[PDB]
């Protein structure tokens, strides 16, 4: 009682008393009275979880409220009555009325010169705003109530919801109630977010789910009826005619994420939770007609919908490494075995789209795409007409349409090149080809990579090309002026006579070394075509890799070992934190880089690559494909996206590389002698990798749509169930719902610490969560002080 009296008061003192002493100090005794004013309605109970305290401490807030507006601006800062909000760029009425000067504007100009609220008359103008009285008032009141919010949804948060029984019916009545505000004057039933004042009130409905996320965790059996009048509401005032499928969306990202923590923080094991599920998968009666009218989808449906979504990601986590090798467990086989029957009893093929898209957000297109053959055992998880539209022709993802719409160009007139024998097409893609020289020759080589080598991969079109069709591709390159560089044309023949060997790069994977193998193509294609300054040292990584020994190579440890001083990739140590000033996913993309160099110069002479690398004696071309295998699968793990979008960065990354000769680069030799020379690498190419990263939220977008809509990918029906196409050309799935869509059973991130690390990173966490950002950057080492007393 005492203690969670004193706590609540340190809340009031710590989010209210001290940020007005710090920023507004005309309010001090105003809070400083309202800290012993909350210890006496305190005094008599101070159990927050029940109704009576939890009024008197929101009333003693909203009069402390309303005595700081009397306070700053003369008896009643209100809200604009138009807007209903703050006022913007103020002005004041004679009648001591303040309105905005947009909604004055707006209002008055027709033949109602009067007041909207106390009906009095305006004789001239609105002419004088108020930019020193009326502006600082409420700029002012806005911090001291945005002060009062902080410490109501903190005292929330912590003491309503403290322990593992839920809170009273009334309470949690009040809250869910506090979450609307009334009705005025007609626009009415609007939202706000979560405080006990009414002031601060936004035009359009939105939907937070704070309360979703605090009464979530009790367990569900004991919160259905809150949400399903929470949810009532919402649809019977909101979004009573929109599309509710973002709000079903937000309620079973919610319920899915209270079932992640009941079963992380909860003690059971793998055991009992697939025999928990495994016996909810073999009951599950579908059960759709009743609840779909149009609108209606209970809280009970939502739950149901969100269970069978993680009993689908179980399915797909376990089918992940079932193919990447050896025997699964025997209890993880019995689960599959009750998914598969649940998907065939339950005649829903939407599961199957979602067991798909985890699939392939978890591994890629080619993996899932391996599971459709003539008899492979997890073909039960494609859809009826998906296994039957295929073609024995499923050709990859072309990744380096990142450079787009002039590559596409090239690589069409190769295709077609090379599928007759008239090299002239490519000579008009290229003469009718902006971005000059250098990009020109770029996506020349690219296009002879992609349709010459990839006819060398595949067992059909081997040894087919060389039947008069490569005659005509080597006099192109023999002739053609725009690769006129012995450098490059030497490139050209290697990859058309399949004699460069990147080619023959020899893993045991056959999915991870065509993705190698088309990143370090893209890096050779980049560090021959590029006239850079910060493409000079891994230019000799690549090219020229006797002239790069004795040289300190980046993202290497530092107090001091020149050369690639990092052991066998194959360790149980800590995740090699970032470097002197970089953030883990900049230092991540130069190490890649760095060993994508160091595997293109150790596939032409392993001799140099063997006095680069210090430790062993074996080979290179395994040892830095591994380390490049660690590499992404530490940026699949920071970025929060996919497998095929995180390759997508990288070749993204790699093109910016090549567009970029402005130069601001100098500084540093090209040879990287010294430690400082290595330093400005660093920090150039920081640069250039924060500035591509801060960009590509929204060319992620337009790449996916370039490679989705190649019409080579698209035809695919496992693209169109993955790719930003609805399974609605599937006709034998239920009909148009607004449970069933494609939104609802599409696939999510499984949110990690590296992402939040990640998001910390991006809104500049040093100086805004600082603790946070230090307990991150040292949180795997931090996880083993818990070993300290024992040795
Ligand atoms: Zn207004
Ligand atoms: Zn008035």
């Amino acid at each position: 009682a005492l203690w969670n009296r004193i706590f609540s008061i340190a809340l009031f003192v710590e989010h209210v008393l001290l940020g007005t002493e710090s920023h507004i100090p005309e309010l001090s005794p105003l809070v400083t009275t309202y800290v012993s004013l909350l210890d006496k309605c305190l005094e008599e109970d101070s159990n927050l979880k029940t109704c009576r305290p939890f009024v008197a401490v929101m009333t003693t807030l909203c009069d402390c409220k309303d005595k700081a507006s009397k306070k700053f601006s003369r008896f009643g800062i209100q809200p604009c009555f138009i807007c209903h909000g703050d006022a913007q760029d103020p002005v004041c009425l004679p009648c001591d009325h303040v309105y905005c000067l947009r909604c004055i504007q707006t209002w008055l100009i027709p033949g109602q010169m009067m007041c909207p609220y106390c009906l009095t008359d305006l004789p001239d103008k609105f002419s004088p705003t108020v930019s020193q009285d009326h502006r600082k008032a409420i700029e002012k009141h806005a911090q001291f109530r945005h002060m009062c919010n902080s410490f109501f949804v903190d005292l929330v948060s912590t003491m309503c919801f403290k322990d593992n029984t839920p809170p009273e019916k009334s309470v949690i009545d009040t809250l869910l109630s506090l979450l609307f505000v009334q009705k005025e004057l007609l626009h009415r039933e609007h939202t706000k977010s979560l405080s006990p004042f009414d002031d601060v009130v936004d035009q359009t409905p939105v939907i937070r789910s704070v309360l979703l996320k605090l009464l979530l965790k009790y367990s569900f059996h004991e919160v259905k009826d809150y949400i399903q009048n929470y949810l009532t509401q919402l649809e019977k005032k909101a979004f009573l005619t929109e599309d509710k499928t973002e709000l079903y969306l937000l309620f079973i990202s919610c319920l899915e994420d209270s079932v992640h923590q009941k079963t992380s923080a909860g003690c059971r094991n793998l055991e009992q939770v697939l025999r928990e599920e495994g016996h909810f998968l073999r009951t599950y009666s579908p059960g759709l007609q009743g609840q779909e009218p149009v609108r209606i989808a209970s809280v009970e449906y939502l739950q149901e919908v969100a269970r069978v979504r993680l009993c689908l990601d179980l399915a797909a986590d376990f089918l992940s490494e079932l193919q990447e090798g050896s025997e699964l467990a025997e209890d993880k086989r019995r689960f599959l075995k009750h998914v598969e029957e649940f998907c065939t009893r339950v005649n829903n093929d939407w599961h199957r789209v979602y067991l798909v898209r985890k699939l392939s957000s978890q591994r890629g297109m080619e993996f899932v795409q391996s599971f459709s053959k003539q008899g492979h055992p997890c073909q039960w998880v494609f859809p009826r007409k998906v296994i039957a539209q295929q073609k024995d022709h499923v050709s990859l993802m072309d990744r380096y349409l990142v450079h787009g719409n002039e590559y596409k160009a090239v690589r069409d007139a190769t295709a077609k090149a090379v599928l007759e024998c008239k090299t002239l097409d490519i000579g008009n893609a290229l003469m009718a080809c902006r971005s000059p020289k250098p990009q020109q020759t770029a996506y020349l080589l690219l296009a002879l990579y992609t349709e010459v080598a990839a006819l060398y991969r595949s067992p059909n079109g081997s040894l087919h090309p060389e039947a008069k069709q490569l005659e005509a591709v080597n006099k192109f390159i023999k002739e053609s002026k725009i690769l006129s560089d012995p450098n490059i044309r030497c490139f050209a023949r290697s990859l058309v006579d399949n004699t460069l060997p990147l080619l023959k790069i020899r893993s045991a994977n056959s999915i991870l070394k065509g993705t190698v193998t088309e990143m370090a193509v893209h890096v050779a294609t980049i560090l021959l075509c590029g006239h850079n300054q910060i493409l000079k040292p891994l230019r000799n990584l690549a090219f020229y890799p006797v002239n790069m020994a004795n040289a300190f190579l980046p993202t290497m440890p530092e107090d001091t070992q020149t050369g690639h001083v990092l052991g066998s990739p194959q360790s149980s140590g800590v995740a090699e934190v970032s470097d002197r000033g970089q953030s883990p996913v900049v230092f991540i993309l130069t190490r890649l880089l760095t060993h994508l160099a160091m595997l293109v110069g150790a596939t032409h002479n392993p001799q140099a690559l063997t006095v680069i690398i210090k430790p062993w004696v074996q080979d290179p071309q395994g040892f830095l494909q591994q380390h490049i295998q660690r590499d992404l699968e530490q940026l699949t793990k920071m970025l929060g996206r996919s497998a095929d979008e995180t390759i997508h960065v990288v070749h993204l990354i790699l093109s910016s590389l090549l567009r970029v000769q402005s130069h601001g680069v100098l500084n540093f030799n090209a040879e990287l002698s010294t430690k400082g020379c290595r330093n400005n690498w660093e920090k150039h190419f920081e640069t250039l990798l924060l500035r591509e990263l801060k960009h590509l939220d929204k060319n992620l977008p337009a790449i996916n749509a370039l490679i989705s809509q190649d019409e080579r990918i698209s035809s695919n029906p496992v693209t169109k169930i993955i790719y930003g196409d609805p399974a609605t050309f599937l006709p034998h799935l239920p009909q148009k719902s607004i449970i069933h869509c494609s939104k609802i059973w599409s696939c999510r991130r499984k949110i990690t610490v590296e992402y939040l690390q990640h998001i910390v990173e991006q809104k500049n966490g040093k100086e805004t969560v600082p603790v946070l950002w230090h307990f991150l950057q040292k949180e795997a080492e931090l996880r083993l002080v818990k070993f300290l007393p024992e040795i």
